[PDB]
């Protein structure tokens, strides 16, 4: 008939939670058939109403996206497309936060949804310092810089390339040379060597805070627009730590085979082991308390000030699993 099988109406009761941080974003992943990417960001599109905004054929953008979805590694325990799934609704929730309301362009919500669904595709489970320490095909063609962010912009826009793939087909050449500059600016800033000058200028834009009448941000020059749009997808990135208990500890489950993963091909090659992929000399515990004290908490509260009070319980759920793993340290 053309009613949904049972198991696409979970699926269907589950994506309402797609507006709230805190989605059951693995038991999507479950549920679609591993199709989290596609499912997440088909409703997104739909509910920003972004296919009628940017004539997107429906066709066209499911093709993409199960095209884009398959070029994630399904054997890479962290970076897969349940990560691009998770960075894209956390991007989703994060531009609807009140003290954004109405700053942003369509073209602009756009880029950072997309950049978030491509930030990562690719992504071999290893770092740019082994890819370069390795010699590797990447790390050659990308001359040691931002190996694999630009790996992941450039699969990201070829795959528009494929059959019935190019959604962007509609757009004027101004729309897609501004989302093109959009896309790699907010990508380029994922790259973690970038993450202090990003909060050096998150910080310095709280301290030059300017509101409009009814208090949202004031925006007026593209450096400070996609300044924002770089610290919103970076906190997307970095949002692991900010959820829900249960979600965080699937999150560092992942990352920690993964690197542990990075250390056992280091170690089989006689390489010096990377910090914390040592799974004979490894403190989960206190790797996830330092990431909180020196990364994840500087940025999230230069993030929370920004848009306050509206990151408040963002914070205090930071806060209290940072607390967690600290009280499990032996
Ligand atoms: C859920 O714990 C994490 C989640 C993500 C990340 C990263 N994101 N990508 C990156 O480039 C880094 C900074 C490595 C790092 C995480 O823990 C760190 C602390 C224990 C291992 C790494
Ligand atoms: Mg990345
Ligand atoms: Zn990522």
């Amino acid at each position: 008939f053309g009613v949904k099988t049972e198991q696409e109406d979970v699926l269907a009761k589950e994506l309402e939670d797609v507006n709230k941080w805190g989605l059951h974003v693995f038991r999507i992943a479950e549920l679609s058939g591993n199709r989290p990417l596609t499912v997440i960001m088909h409703t997104i599109f739909q509910e920003r109403d972004l296919l009628k905004t940017f004539k997107i054929p429906v066709d066209t953008l499911i093709t993409y996206l199960m095209t884009l979805e398959d070029h994630y590694h399904a054997d890479v325990a962290y970076h897969n497309n349940i990560h691009a799934a998770d960075v894209v609704q956390s991007t989703h929730v994060l531009l609807s936060t009140p003290a954004l309301e109405a700053v942003f362009t369509d073209l602009e919500i756009l880029a950072a949804i997309f950049a978030s669904a491509i930030h990562d595709v690719d992504h071999p489970g290893v770092s740019n310092q082994f890819l370069i320490n390795t010699n590797s095909e990447l790390a050659l063609m990308y001359n040691d810089s931002s190996v694999l962010e630009n790996h992941h912009l450039a699969v990201g826009f070829k795959l528009l390339q494929e059959e019935n793939c190019d959604i962007f087909q509609n757009l004027t050449k101004k729309q897609r040379q501004s989302l093109r500059k959009m896309v790699i600016d907010i990508v380029l800033a994922t790259d973690m060597s970038k993450h202090m000058n990003l909060l050096a200028d998150l910080k310095t834009m709280v301290e030059t805070k300017k509101v409009t009448s009814s208090g949202v941000l004031l925006l007026d020059n593209y450096s400070d627009r996609i300044q924002v749009l770089q610290n919103m997808v970076h906190c997307a990135d970095l949002s692991n730590p900010t959820k829900p208990l249960q979600l965080y500890r699937q999150w560092t489950d992942r990352i920690m085979e993964e690197f542990f993963r990075q250390g056992d091909r280091e170690r089989e090659r006689g390489m010096e082991i990377s910090p914390m992929c040592d799974k004979h000399n490894a403190s989960v515990e206190k790797s996830q308390v330092g990431f909180i004290d020196y990364i994840v908490h500087p940025l999230w509260e230069t993030w929370a000030d920004l848009v306050h009070p509206d990151a408040q319980d963002i914070l205090d759920t930071l806060e209290d699993n940072r607390e967690w793993y600290q009280s499990t340290i032996p």
